[PDB]
């Protein structure tokens, strides 16, 4: 129906009016998603997300239709979009969607994608992560009051003891991810370890409120954090993503001060634009330095010498064929 000016580059964009959101009526098109990302794709949320491969959570006709996960891009696609060749846990390579430019962002919610999931690597090193990913992920009795008072209280503190800094947003639901900058020169195995190593030390200082059990049964009414979101291959929305939430809210980027009194339901697609005129980037720094594993890999050894080795990846997660084995779960 009509073509955007994204950025210099033309991008063919149809069905304003389509509803993806039902509760917002109005509010809730495939036109103010759209609308939405063209008011985030040329500022910070293009630089988070430059040079990495992502993955597509699409949904065509609507939150409550047909969710179509896409990973490699389709055989046919416009002529100017760049791809990357990832590698999943299998071995298996395919070429995704690198986010090089804000067309890049813009085609992908023509195809109603809701939500961006990129990869921790930029290419072309798709070897190694330049971003460690903590996932405080609120389990059953718990919610984001839990995330993000873990996050302020324990986390934090615990990334200053290190001459760390991490940098928090919002997922979209009931939790807060962290992430630390890091020079991309540690493989996908080791930038895991280092996460384990740090979610284990959250868990030692608040035991009662944090678990890393692998079991869900054994976790209680406590924050999990996934130490396997540092595997290949996890979903996790990007910074400024809409998530499929009825009230479409967004994956928002916070200062610490910030998340200390969060509440996720405030940041949406409608509400997002508005909040970030006239803000400071929280995120402004976060390039600034690429940090080192050094400490973190330290605790690793250090936990080793407790007597604690690699915990287990996700039921079922492929393996590569030369991989060295894995550690099961228990019982």
């Amino acid at each position: 129906a009509t073509e955007l000016d994204v950025d210099g580059v033309k991008v063919r964009f149809t069905n304003p009016d389509k509803v993806y959101f039902p509760k917002l009526g109005k509010n809730g098109t495939k036109g103010k998603l759209v609308e939405y990302y063209l008011s985030v794709a040329s500022g910070p949320m293009l630089a988070l997300l430059r040079d990495r491969p992502v993955h597509l959570q699409r949904f065509p006709d609507g939150i409550e239709g047909e969710e179509i996960y896409q990973k490699r891009v389709p055989q046919k696609h416009p002529d100017y979009l760049e791809t990357c060749v990832v590698t999943f846990p299998s071995g298996r390579t395919a070429d995704a969607l690198k986010i090089t430019h804000p067309s890049s962002i813009i085609w992908a919610a023509q195809m109603g994608t809701v939500t961006l999931h990129p990869w921790q690597v930029r290419c072309p090193d798709t070897e190694h992560p330049d971003e460690l990913r903590v996932d405080l992920d609120p389990q059953p009795g718990t919610g984001f009051k839990e995330a993000r008072t873990v996050a302020c209280d324990v986390l934090k503190p615990l990334l200053d003891e290190l001459g760390l800094v991490g940098y928090p947003k919002t997922s979209g639901g009931r939790g807060v991810h962290v992430f630390l900058r890091i020079k991309p020169q540690w493989d996908f195995i080791e930038v895991r370890r280092a996460g384990i190593a740090l979610a284990r030390e959250v868990e030692r200082r608040a035991p009662d409120a944090v678990t890393t059990s692998w079991w869900k049964e054994e976790r209680g009414e406590r924050l999990f954090i996934d130490y396997n979101q540092n595997a290949r291959d996890r979903t996790f929305a990007s910074a400024y993503s809409v998530r499929k939430t009825p009230i479409a809210t967004v994956s928002m980027p916070l200062s610490w001060d910030e998340l200390r009194n969060a509440d996720p339901d405030d940041y949406t697609m409608n509400t997002v634009p508005d909040l970030l005129a006239g803000r400071d980037d929280p995120w402004a720094d976060i390039d600034s330095v690429q940090q080192s594993l050094g400490p973190l890999l330290d605790l690793v050894a250090a936990d080793e010498e407790r007597g604690l080795g690699d915990l287990p990846y996700p039921p079922n997660y492929p393996k590569m064929p030369g991989e060295p084995p894995r550690v099961q779960p228990s019982k």
